Formats: structure tokens, C-alpha cells, sequence
């Protein structure tokens, strides 16, 4: 019927290989191998001709760019069974590879997946050949490429990036070790990629190749599969400082439009949290103790400057953390939680939290025991934080682990926390986005706080003192 129109326009080509992709995946074990025919194996030799370039030194032709292993991270051996790349593979010429790269990369993905039963190997060393765009070391090296020259160079960008998305989603479920850590190597590759291509996005505006620097590679873009926690919250192998706290927004995200991109949350709530809370949770969980321990442990860019842990490492421990707060604030609980089946899978969920302070943490049935066991080593981590933007989940955190009432050592405790916060610093790494850090905050305070009256009387002692800046917040 309309496989003429694949032939007419291959967006309705690759979007059939990704519905495709779509009713191949989801009943993962009932749509069979043997009825896998029409569209089954229909691209084997349709996806090596596809993209699948000539592993060989000689790059002929037309660009702006002069071809190469760009980022071709071969990391196989000398026999050229790889070289897939976004030059030749689809892009130069006029247009093949914004469709199938994406979309039927993920179709090779489910067909090579199921085909023989979980053995991900036929497809493996696609992903461990380089797939070579064009040169990528030099960004804005010709900043005059005329919008195709520099605009089509970056559209191969966003092809290297859901590439490169796609690439990821396709290794990290399975771990032979060395391509889990070179799946790893590729998430870090992924993070240059993806730095080195906002900065040429930064160079022109107007680039969305719609296949599939802040939201503009993030809905155009891949799919973050609920199989890359089971990479990253893997203990981290260094992830890296900005393979945590980038390649973690998905996560972020994910969380705070699933559990409050649709092929993560094609799943339901109870469906998901049950992956995004408390299995992924200790891995996560570790990286948290890690993000203190030098953060704020012996905090050592905390009053010692080295600004590459300061400037670079900085804002890297600060994602950790600020990330690790959106994962309490809208993952910790939120506004499904208290029902029947969320309430007992928060009980076997939050009650892992024998590791949320120290050992010994799971022997109790009480709720408020464990609620007040995350307590316990919860304001324990109130004294690391950089930002009141990433010490003002710790209000929204504790208040997630606690919340039916407050109890001795929860306004007490809570008391502690919003009063230390409310004296800490605001030093620099401002507002006019931490009011309403401020709002939460003080509304905070001035609900835990015994003495109501008084505390109004404590802003009479800071009314002595003249943030001033923040005073209409106050």
C-alpha cells in the first residue's frame, strides 16, 4: 500500500522501521523469529548497504569536510569489518541518513536482539567500529561553512549524536566487560560529541534535523532506555564528572515527566518506579556518598580554589549533587506515592535505605523507623552542599521521607536543617531563580519551628542587620 511512499519520502521509510522498531520490542517474546519475514529479514543486507561504509583509509569525494575517523573509536582489530560512517553511510549525499541510522538502527537492535534469542553479538562490532564522521577536532575551524559547510557539518553532528544515543541504547544492556566498558567509552564519546556539538549549534542557529543546547538536542534526539540506569547507576567507572551529570538529565528528565519520550514511559508508573526508584537506587545511592566525600567530605575546592575541580570539576560535582536532589524531590516521593500499591512498593523502596545511613538500616517494620532512618543520615549530608538550589531538596527530600505528621526528631530535625540552611552561604560556585529557593525555604522553616510568634521576632534581629536582595521573599 504505502511502501511507495518509503520510496516517496523516507521519513514514512524510517518511521516504518521504527514502528517497526516499536512493535518488534514490545512483546519482546510473543511476536515470533519464525513470522520475523516481512520486515525480518528484510534489511540485513538492507542495513550493511544502508550505512555499513568500506573499513579502507581513502576518503573520495565532495563536502565541506574532509573525511576521517572522527571520533572513529575502533577500538577492534585490523580486519575493516567497520567504518560505518555518517559521510558515506548516508550523508555525502542529498539525504539518507536521517532516517534509519536512528530508526533502523534501533530496527538492527530488535532484529539482531530477538532474532537469535538475546545474543547481541551479530550486530556487536558495528558499534566497535568507528563510526567516522567528518574531522571534529577544529569546531568552529571553518567558522564560515555556509550553513552547509558548517550547518550541514552540525547536521552530521546530530547525526552523530543520535548515533551515538542510539549506539548506547543498543550496548549497555548486555556486558561482556570489555563491551560494557567500551559501551562506557562510547557514553563517553557520547559526552564529547555532544559538547563539542552544542558548541557548533551555539555557532548558527536554526539546526533541528528532526530524525527521532539544552532542549534542542534533547526531544530531537534519541531515546534514553530505562536499560541505560542499568549502565550508569552501575558503580560509577571513572562514569565521569559529566557522564554522571549529563548523560543523568535523561534520568532527570525521565523521573519528571514519567513518574510525577515515549518509548521509556510506553511503560506505567508502578511499571517504572519499580526500576527508577528502588532497583537503581544503591548504585545511584553510592554515587551520592561519593558526590559528598570529595564534595564536601574534604571538600577540597571548598575554601582550596583549584578551580579545575573548581571550574571544571566544580559545576561536575554540582550536577551530581543538584541531579541527586531531583531524584528525591520529584523521585523520592512524589504525587502517586501514597495509594495502595505505590505505598507498598515505597515500603520495599525506600526501606533499602539501610545504606542511606550507615549499616543496619533494614531491621524494622516501622515506617516511621525507616522514615526517620533516612532521616538519619539524610541531614546528615546537610553540610556538603553547594547551592541553595541544591541544598533546598533537602527540605523537599526529608519532608518526601517523612510528611503523615511531624514528630520528635522530625520538627526537631527539620528545624535543625531549615535554620542551618537559612545561615549558610549563598557564596558563589545570586538569585532571581534561588527565590524560590527562598519561598520553600522559609516557609519551611517557619512551619517546623516550635514558636511561631518568635520567629517573627528573630526577623526583627535581622532587620537589625540592614540577603537585601531578597527581602520582598523574607
Amino acid at each position: 500500500l504505502v511502501g511507495f511512499c518509503c520510496e516517496q519520502t523516507p521519513e514514512v521509510l524510517a518511521l516504518y522501521y521504527d514502528e517497526l522498531a516499536n512493535l518488534i520490542e514490545k512483546q519482546k517474546g510473543n511476536l515470533d523469529l519464525q513470522l520475523l519475514d516481512k520486515f525480518g529479514k528484510s534489511l540485513v543486507e538492507d542495513f550493511p548497504n544502508d550505512f555499513v561504509v568500506d573499513l579502507s583509509p581513502t576518503v573520495d569525494g565532495s563536502f565541506l569536510f574532509p573525511v576521517k575517523s572522527l571520533y572513529n573509536l575502533d577500538e577492534d582489530e585490523t580486519q575493516g569489518a567497520i567504518a560505518i560512517n555518517l559521510l558515506p553511510l548516508v550523508s555525502q549525499k542529498r539525504v539518507v541518513s536521517p532516517i534509519c541510522l536512528s530508526p533502523c538502527f534501533r530496527l538492527l537492535r530488535l532484529y539482531t536482539g530477538e532474532q537469535n534469542n538475546g545474543s547481541l553479538e551479530e550486530i556487536d562490532a558495528l558499534l566497535g567500529c568507528p563510526l567516522y564522521l567528518t574531522d571534529l577536532e577544529v569546531e568552529g575551524k571553518l567558522d564560515s561553512l555556509s550553513k552547509q559547510e558548517r550547518e550541514f557539518l552540525c547536521s552530521l553532528l546530530f547525526y552523530a549524536l543520535n548515533w551515538f544515543r542510539e549506539v548506547v541504547n543498543a550496548f549497555c544492556q548486555q556486558q561482556d566487560a570489555e563491551m560494557k566498558g567500551k559501551v562506557l567509552t562510547r557514553l563517553q564519546n557520547i559526552t564529547e560529541l555532544q559538547n563539542v556539538l552544542g558548541k557548533c549549534l551555539a555557532a548558527t542557529p536554526g539546526y533541528v534535523p528532526p530524525p527521532a543546547q539544552l532542549q534542542s538536542y534533547r526531544p530531537y534526539f534519541r531515546e534514553l532506555d530505562l536499560e541505560v540506569f542499568s549502565v550508569l547507576h552501575c558503580g560509577l567507572l571513572t562514569l565521569g564528572p559529566a557522564e554522571l551529570c549529563f548523560l543523568l538529565d535523561d534520568m532527570c528528565w525521565k523521573l519528571e515527566h514519567v513518574l510525577t519520550f515515549s518509548h521509556l514511559c510506553q511503560r506505567s508508573p508502578k511499571e517504572v518506579a519499580v526500576c527508577v526508584v528502588k532497583l537503581l537506587k544503591p548504585l545511584c545511592n553510592h554515587m551520592e556518598n561519593m558526590h559528598n566525600y570529595f564534595q564536601t567530605v574534604i571538600p577540597n575546592q571548598g575554601v582550596v580554589d583549584e578551580s579545575g575541580l573548581n571550574i571544571q570539576e566544580y559545576q561536575l560535582m554540582s550536577s551530581c549533587y543538584h541531579q541527586l536532589l531531583l531524584a528525591f524531590r520529584l523521585l523520592f516521593a512524589w504525587s502517586g506515592f501514597s495509594q495502595h500499591e505505590n505505598s507498598n512498593l515505597l515500603r520495599s523502596a525506600l526501606q533499602v535505605l539501610a545504606d542511606r545511613l550507615k549499616p543496619g538500616e533494614t531491621e524494622f517494620l516501622p515506617l516511621e523507623e525507616l522514615i526517620s532512618e533516612s532521616f538519619q543520615y539524610l541531614l546528615n549530608f546537610q553540610a556538603s552542599i553547594p547551592s541553595f538550589q541544591c541544598a533546598f531538596i533537602l527540605t523537599q527530600v526529608l519532608m518526601a521521607i517523612s510528611e503523615k505528621p511531624m514528630t520528635g526528631w522530625k520538627r526537631e530535625k527539620m528545624a535543625s536543617l531549615a535554620k542551618q540552611f537559612l545561615c549558610q552561604s549563598w557564596m558563589k560556585p545570586k538569585g532571581s531563580h534561588f527565590n524560590s529557593a527562598l519561598h520553600t525555604l522559609l516557609c519551611v522553616y517557619l512551619e517546623h519551628t516550635d514558636n511561631i510568634l518568635k520567629a517573627i521576632e528573630e526577623i526583627s534581629s535581622v532587620g537589625v542587620p540592614e540577603s537585601r536582595q531578597t527581602f520582598p521573599v523574607f
